[PDB]
């Protein structure tokens, strides 16, 4: 896999973000995670966490996996990086997302995510408290 440039257009919530990619506005859905909706427990905390990560980043990058690059709603499916740090993984490590939606052929960072989740669970963070 490789990283490609993008720029933030707007934060949305824990696991979606509006980015400009190849010069076109797109909503991205983060691979391999599920954050609570804003109206649910830890929804607001997940959204704040990603908003800060994405807004403070000097450089946003997107990394597509091997499989489908857009979902049935037209959202881009990617791993998103904020100054080199993967948002998908950080969410999970902080107990603000669950590893989820792991489909065959778009699961390159699965074990990375699961290791983070195991550590969040051990620390009883947030969702796991
Ligand atoms: C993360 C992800 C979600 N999706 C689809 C499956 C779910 O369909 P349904 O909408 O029919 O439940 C939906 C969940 O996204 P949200 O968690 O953003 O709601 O997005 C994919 O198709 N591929 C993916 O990699
Ligand atoms: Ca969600």
């Amino acid at each position: 896999l490789h990283k490609e440039p993008a720029t933030l257009i707007k934060a949305i919530d824990g696991d979606t973000v509006k980015l400009m990619y190849k010069g076109q506005p797109m909503t991205f859905r983060l691979l391999l995670v599920d954050t609570p909706e804003f109206n649910e427990k830890y929804g607001p905390e997940a959204s704040a966490f990603t908003k800060k990560m994405e807004e403070n980043a000097k450089k946003i990058e997107v990394e597509f996996d091997k499989g489908q690059r857009t979902d049935k709603y037209g959202r881009g499916l990617a791993y998103i990086y904020a100054d080199g740090k993967m948002v998908n993984e950080a969410l999970v490590r902080q107990g603000l997302a669950k590893v989820a939606y792991v489909y065959k052929g778009n699961n390159t960072h699965e074990q990375l995510e699961r290791k983070a989740e195991a550590q969040a669970k051990k620390e009883k963070l947030n969702i796991w408290s």
